[PDB]
């Protein structure tokens, strides 16, 4: 009775899952809905059990009494000899690249100027960003920032979504899942890299997988490190090695979500889907990799190395931490106690 209903977010999710259900013997079937925040009613009603959340949309889910599960985690330093699934997460580096061509632009001269965004509500393509904006400036008015944006998610016929390009049809603009052309970290950097925003809000490795040949995608292949510059909040600009001085905060690790009187249940299937189709899999690369989609990043990163148990069984207030917390709450004043559906 160990059977696990994932959530897939757009066709594309959908396709990847699929292919894994039929690995998995329907030990994982699937759902599928357009958003996210659709992807989180169907757990809320049980019609799926699962999926995995960006932090700013574990803040949302954990309003309605979802609970962390496990955690993406990815290539440390530390922690070297304990294993991956024991290993504590460290969380990634949220920051503001632009072209290093781009001179003169800075944290201080970004109002007026193109934006690319993750989608809206997410943890390094807006809740830091856009926190940090409106902070600076004293408005909520962050919809009136940026000349032009691509923030899948905004309203299809504001700024926010002017530079989204929808589909390989135009349809779909501005949808918050990969249909969106420059949807997620990696749609994000590729509408700087086009030079269609002059500043991209991703997290430091995005920068790192689609330079320099990591990526073999048309429009990555020929991408320099080099070309590119990451935005301090001193004003300065550094390259995308000094990330570790440049960032605009720590974001916790995109984490498991599921129903709490669900989440046993779910930990152990994914602890055995993992073995089976993990970093170093039985059946991976020979069958079915779960942490590979081409830098799609669908479903799970593909910088994943495992998912991993979260010490002390926290909330998910614990794990966002308190520090993030706060700074999603006083976003959302500008659009203390409530689940938003
Ligand atoms: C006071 C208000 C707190 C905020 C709200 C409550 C949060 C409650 C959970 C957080 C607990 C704090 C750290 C405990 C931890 O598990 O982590 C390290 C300990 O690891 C081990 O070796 C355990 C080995 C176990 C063997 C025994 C079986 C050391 O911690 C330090 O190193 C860790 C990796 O080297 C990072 O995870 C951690 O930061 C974390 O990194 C991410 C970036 C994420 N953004 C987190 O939000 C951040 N921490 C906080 C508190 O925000 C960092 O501070
Ligand atoms: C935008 O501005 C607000 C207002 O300052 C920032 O919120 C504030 O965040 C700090 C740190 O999270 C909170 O201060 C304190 O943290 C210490 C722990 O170090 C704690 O001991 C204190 O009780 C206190 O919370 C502060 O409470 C909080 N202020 C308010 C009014 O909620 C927010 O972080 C800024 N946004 C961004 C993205 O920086
Ligand atoms: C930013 O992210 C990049 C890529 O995820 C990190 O570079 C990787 O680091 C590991 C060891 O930590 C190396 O073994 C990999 O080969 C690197 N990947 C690539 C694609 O080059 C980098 O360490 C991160 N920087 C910070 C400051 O966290
Ligand atoms: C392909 C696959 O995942 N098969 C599993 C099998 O290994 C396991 O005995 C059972 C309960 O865990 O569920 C099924
Ligand atoms: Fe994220
Ligand atoms: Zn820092
Ligand atoms: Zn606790």
């Amino acid at each position: 009775y160990t059977r696990v209903v994932w959530c897939a977010v757009g066709p594309e999710e959908q396709k990847k899952c699929q292919q894994w259900s039929q690995q998995s013997g329907q030990n994982v079937t699937c759902a599928t809905a357009s958003t996210t925040d659709d992807c989180i009613v169907l757990v809320l009603k049980g019609e799926a059990d699962a999926l995995n959340l960006d932090g700013g949309y574990i803040y949302t889910a954990g309003k309605c009494g979802l609970v962390p599960v496990l955690a993406e985690n990815r290539k440390s330093s530390k922690h070297s000899s304990l294993d991956c699934v024991l290993r504590p997460t460290e969380g990634y580096l949220a920051v503001a690249v632009v072209k290093k061509a781009n001179e003169g632009l800075t944290w201080n001269s970004l109002k007026d100027k193109k934006s690319c965004h993750t989608a809206v509500d997410r943890t390094a393509g807006w809740n830091i960003p856009m926190g940090l904006i409106v902070n600076q400036t004293g408005s909520c008015a962050f919809d009136e920032f940026f000349s032009q944006s691509c923030a899948p998610g905004a309203d299809p016929k504001s700024r926010l979504c002017a530079l989204c390009a929808g589909d390989d049809q135009g349809l779909d603009k501005c949808v918050p899942n990969s249909k969106e052309k420059y949807y997620g970290y990696t749609g994000a950097f590729r509408c700087l890299a086009e030079d269609v925003g002059d500043v991209a809000f991703v997290k430091n490795d995005t920068v790192w997988e689609n330079t320099n040949g990591e990526s073999t995608a048309d429009w990555a292949k020929n991408l320099k490190r080099e070309d590119f510059r990451l935005l301090c909040l001193d004003g300065t600009r550094k390259p995308v090695t000094e990330a570790q001085s440049c960032h605009l905060a720590v974001a916790p690790n995109h984490a498991v979500v599921s129903r709490s009187d669900r989440a046993a249940h779910v930990e152990q299937v994914l602890l055995h889907q993992q073995a089976l189709f993990g970093k170093n899999g039985k059946n991976c690369p020979d069958k079915f990799c779960l942490f590979k989609s081409e830098t799609k990043n669908l479903l799970f990163n593909d910088n994943t190395e495992c998912l991993a148990k979260l010490g002390g069984r926290p909330t998910y207030e614990e794990y966002l931490g308190t520090e993030y917390v706060t700074a999603i709450a006083n976003l959302k004043k500008c659009s203390l106690e409530a689940c938003a559906f």
